[PDB]
């Protein structure tokens, strides 16, 4: 009824949109992984009378049934898609978007380390963004790579319209007492190429992280903290 919609609230296989400004959506679904059940956030993006999406609802049904609940939200089609790293909640999902027209886009960086964890593979290679502080253009986004931190491929896109900034699993929510899945992080280089983006983005009014609540450009210092905590 109005409020981000939270773990508990969502269904494994449901999708929910929750409208961040004009034209611009977060899209939340929930799934399991190892025995516990964690939401996720992805974007999405008026691109005319298209929509440009970031990252798959986390498995194959769940984006499925993000398309449709996008068809019936909003009635525009999805034409493109940007995974902003490798993991099942950025890429599970790229073969049912590529079964429905959606073009699938990731950095090479992204694109091999899918294939070798035998995760689902986005078509189109982003190039332009293989050095830390690099940008590129892509539709009504700028994508941005901050440097390792969750991952070492992880990418942020701001929507310069509304002065959106969402960090993926780079940022995480202000309720965050931990780093979450570290597996595949970097966590000494983490608080470097978070303070990128926070040079990078000073004008950014709402922050949106992988999983959890968005926020205001706290979540910055306050992912920062956690990983730097973590670490210690
Ligand atoms: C799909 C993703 O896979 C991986 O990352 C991964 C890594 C390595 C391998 C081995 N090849 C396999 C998979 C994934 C799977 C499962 C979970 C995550 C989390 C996450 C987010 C928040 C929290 C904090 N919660 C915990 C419970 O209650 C309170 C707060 N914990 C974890 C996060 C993230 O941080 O972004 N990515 C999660
Ligand atoms: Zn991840
Ligand atoms: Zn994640």
């Amino acid at each position: 009824s109005g409020e981000y919609p939270t773990v508990n609230e969502i269904p494994v296989g449901e999708v929910r949109l929750y409208q961040i400004a004009d034209g611009v959506w977060s899209h939340i679904a929930t799934q399991s992984f190892d025995g516990a059940v964690y939401p996720s956030n992805g974007l999405i993006v008026r691109d005319g009378d298209e929509l440009l999406l970031i990252d798959t609802a986390w498995g194959a049904k769940n984006t499925a049934a993000l398309l449709a609940e996008i068809e019936k939200q909003i009635g525009l089609p999805v034409t493109r898609a940007v995974s902003t790293h490798f993991h099942d909640d950025r890429v599970g999902g790229v073969d049912v978007l590529r079964a429905a027209g959606v073009a699938t886009y990731a950095s090479p960086s992204t694109r091999r380390l899918a294939e070798a964890e035998g995760n689902e593979i986005p078509t189109h290679s982003l190039e332009g963004l293989s050095s830390s502080g690099d940008a590129v253009r892509f539709g009504p986004v700028e994508l941005f790579y901050p440097g390792a931190a969750h991952s070492t491929d992880n990418l942020v896109v701001y929507v310069p319209s509304a002065n959106v900034l969402y960090g993926g699993c780079a940022v995480h929510e202000l309720s965050s007492t931990s780093a979450g899945n570290v597996a595949d992080a970097d966590l000494a280089e983490w608080p470097t190429s978070v303070e990128r983006i926070q040079k990078h983005y000073p004008e950014a009014e709402v922050v949106i992280p992988g999983h959890g609540l968005p926020g205001g450009l706290d979540l910055l210092q306050h992912t920062a903290n956690v990983v730097k905590a973590h670490k210690n």
